[PDB]
C-alpha cells in the first residue's frame, strides 16, 4: 500500500525544476543522470528510479534515509527527491571526475596514486562507520572523483544501519567479488565487511579486477569462505602486500578499523595532496577525447 512513502517526498514534477542532460553512469535502482537546477544553474547528478520495475523498495527507502542522514566532504552529497507517477526522481552531488573503475580504462595506477585514493576511501569510511552505517558494496566503481581530485563515497542501495537494538547484519548482499566471508555465510557481521571489500579494492586498484576475476561470480561464493583469503602478488612494494594482507583476514576481529588504517606505512608512506588525481582525471579525458 506504500503509506506514508509519498509524504517523504517532493510532489512537484521534477521536469519543470531540473533540466535533465546526458547519461553518465548507474545506480543499484537506476539511470543516473547530468544535470542542472534551473533555480541555481548548479551542475547536479539526476538517479530515475522507476518503482513498478524495483517494486526492492524498502533498499530504495533505505538509500534515500542513508543519504540523508551523512554531512560529509568524503559521501555524495543529497539535493532531495522528487516523485513523477511511478518515477522517483533523486537529486545528487556533481563529480565529474568519474569513478575509480573509470579511470583505470587508460591504464595501470601508480603505488603514490593508489595510497592517495585509498586514503581518502578511508576517511569516508571511517565517517559512516563512526555514524553506525555500513556500505556494503565497497569497490572502485562506488568510489568517485571531483574535477579538483576530491574522493567521494557513493550508491548506499545497500548500506546497512547498525543500533543497540541490531549490533550485526546478517544479511546477504554486495557484488561476489568484493564480499566478506562472513557476509556469504549470513553470519552476524558489521563495519569490518567493508574492511574485507576495501582489501579487494586496493587489489582491484593495482590489477584493475578484482582476485579470482577469471572464475564465474557463483563459483567466487562459493569458494571465498572456503579458501585462503586473496593476496597481492606480483610487482608491488612490501607496505602495500602488507595493507592488503591487513585487510584480508578471514577472522573479521583482526582486521583493522579505518582509523587504524589511516596510519599504516603504505598510506603514510605518500604526502600526495588530492589535487594529485587530477592528473588521472585528465588522462581519462585525454582517453575518452
Ligand atoms: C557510461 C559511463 N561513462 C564511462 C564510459 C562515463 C564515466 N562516468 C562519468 O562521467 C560520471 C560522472 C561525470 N558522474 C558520475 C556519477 C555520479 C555523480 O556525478 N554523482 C553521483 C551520485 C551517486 C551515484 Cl550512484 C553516481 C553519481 C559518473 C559515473
Amino acid at each position: 500500500h506504500l503509506r506514508g512513502f509519498a509524504n517523504q517526498h517532493s510532489r512537484v514534477d521534477p521536469e519543470e525544476l531540473f533540466t535533465k542532460l546526458d547519461r553518465i553512469g548507474k545506480g543499484s535502482f537506476g539511470e543516473v543522470y547530468k544535470g542542472i537546477d534551473n533555480h541555481t544553474k548548479e551542475v547536479v547528478a539526476i538517479k530515475i528510479i522507476d518503482l513498478e520495475e524495483a517494486e526492492e523498495i524498502e533498499d530504495i527507502q533505505q538509500e534515500i534515509t542513508v543519504l540523508s542522514q551523512c554531512d560529509s566532504p568524503y559521501i555524495t552529497r543529497y539535493f532531495g527527491s522528487y516523485l513523477k507517477s511511478t518515477k522517483l526522481w533523486i537529486i545528487m552531488e556533481y563529480l565529474g571526475g568519474g569513478s575509480a573503475l573509470d579511470l583505470l580504462k587508460p591504464g595501470p595506477l601508480e603505488e603514490t596514486y593508489i595510497a592517495t585514493i585509498l586514503r581518502e576511501i578511508l576517511k569516508g569510511l571511517d565517517y559512516l562507520h563512526s555514524e553506525r552505517k555500513i556500505h556494503r558494496d565497497i569497490k572502485a566503481a562506488n568510489v568517485l572523483l571531483s574535477e579538483q581530485g576530491d574522493v567521494k563515497l557513493a550508491d548506499f542501495g545497500v548500506a546497512g544501519q547498525l543500533t543497540d537494538t541490531q549490533i550485526k547484519r546478517n544479511t546477504f548482499v554486495g557484488t561476489p567479488f568484493w564480499m566478506a566471508p562472513e557476509v556469504i555465510k549470513q553470519s552476524a557481521y558489521d563495519f569490518k565487511a567493508d574492511i574485507w571489500s576495501l582489501g579487494i579494492t586496493a587489489i582491484e586498484l593495482a590489477k584493475g579486477e578484482p582476485p579470482n576475476s577469471d572464475l564465474h561470480p557463483m563459483r567466487v561464493l562459493f569458494l571465498i569462505p572456503k579458501n585462503s583469503p586473496p593476496t597481492l602478488e606480483g610487482q608491488h612494494s612490501k607496505p602495500f602486500k602488507e595493507f592488503v594482507e591487513a585487510c584480508l583476514n578471514k577472522d573479521p576481529r583482526f582486521r583493522p578499523t579505518a582509523k587504524e588504517l589511516l596510519k599504516h606505512k603504505f598510506i603514510t608512506r605518500y604526502t600526495k595532496k588530492t589535487s594529485f588525481l587530477t592528473e588521472l582525471i585528465d588522462r581519462y579525458k585525454r582517453w575518452k577525447s
